[PDB]
């Protein structure tokens, strides 16, 4: 469709990506051609009898690396399919830390190619010669780049028009039926039908929750007059 | 086995979890009974004809929330299956930010229950009454908690003995065959077979890469004498 997104994926385990292409909001996006996810498996680019996709690191060490030739050939094939303009991304803990601002940046691309490493990762020279950007989804280590790739895909998919049916703050609390749950009642303001009061309450809650849980996030913001007031109110009430 | 881990999962899309239970290192862990992942679907705890799992938020707004009764009943069932000692975790951007230290903390639990929200999330009172800890995998918004749950599972699985076949720094570069790749050569030290020189080179590279890419990570460390020296060397060479 309009701001259709195409994402090429290089992975030894392409079936993992069914988790986003077959279910939920992202599954719908794929079915409706708002999002296309296309996978290439380095194992298909091997030539030896046992289809070897790993190789030993120079200098020794416990682990293995992705074998260069099958991975390189898979990447080249994905690039040829993408045509001009596709940004190639490698997922790793050494990459730029993903946050919502970074998601909105990545979402500007009509085409992405995501390279998923396994084992101890990929040859440094491939990063230099084939990768445009290195990204991390957070400061922790996983068994492979597939979950980070899927996480990135899901996050950017939300910005594709038609996929869905924030302002630097944590979300406010939400309530649904029943009116009373284990003695806990819904805040009366949410029952009032006073849409302006409800708005300000939610905003105040978001400011309070951000202040108590993630105060560093507030330092990155230029609060509006209204937000400054409601935050001061919340801090006074907290005291 | 020994430090076997059991993880209960509450999700509207349990088939997504095949991505970790059927493939790779985590698939092996599950097959070998080092890791058990057990899923309950709130849709199975509905009683109406159309198996409704969402509900309208008090106070209005665009989105929907998880319906309380099916979700609550699924959680209670998972808790009964887990028996005593299981920590219940809700995945959301309002939670404690996951990092490797937090992974090692979570890995100390023999039993976890992971609640995956969809839509605009779950009722605040359920968080108060059913959830022990809220965790986030990073400062970005996804369509549901399943990818964060899987990310958490993968990260903690790596600490289960037998699953695998770091010190605050980014990883060093890695090289494998061929010796020359698009004119780019493997660092001679890695070919030298001098294991002490190789160690120090890798450590120096990790310190240099951490300094250039993530200097804030260094401020959280008490560097060893050796690390202080190699970092000073790298910074001098960089200049
Ligand atoms: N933090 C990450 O984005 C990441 C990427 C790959 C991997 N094996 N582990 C972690
Ligand atoms: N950052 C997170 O851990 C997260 C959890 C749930 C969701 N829908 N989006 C993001």
């Amino acid at each position: 469709r309009g701001s259709h997104m195409w994402i090429g994926v290089i992975s030894l385990f392409p079936e993992m990506f069914k988790a986003i292409t077959e279910f939920g909001v992202t599954g719908r996006a794929v079915k409706h051609n708002l999002l296309k996810v296309e996978c290439w498996n380095p194992r298909d680019f091997t030539f030896d009898k046992h289809k070897t996709v790993d190789d030993r690191p120079y200098g020794g060490g416990p682990g293995m690396l992705m074998m260069v030739q099958p991975l390189r050939d898979a990447i080249h094939t994905a690039k040829a399919a993408a045509g001009e303009g596709a940004k190639v991304i490698y997922l790793s803990p050494q990459g730029r830390k993903l946050d919502q601002g970074g998601v909105t940046e990545l979402a500007q691309n009509q085409k992405l190619i995501l390279v998923c490493g396994r084992y101890e990762g990929i040859d440094e020279r491939l990063i230099q010669t084939e990768i445009d950007e290195e990204w991390s989804i957070g400061d922790y280590v996983l068994t492979g780049g597939e979950l980070p790739a899927m996480t990135l895909i899901d996050a950017v998919a939300r910005f594709i028009p038609g996929v869905l049916g924030a302002d630097g703050l944590l979300d406010c609390p939400h309530y649904t039926r029943p009116e009373v749950l284990e003695g806990l009642t819904v805040p009366p303001v949410l029952m009032s039908g006073h849409h302006e009061e409800i708005r300000k309450w939610r905003l105040k809650q978001s400011l309070q929750r951000t202040w108590l849980r993630r105060p560093e996030l507030l330092e990155g913001l230029a609060l509006t007059d209204e937000q400054r007031k409601l935050l001061k109110e919340a801090q006074a009430e907290h005291n």
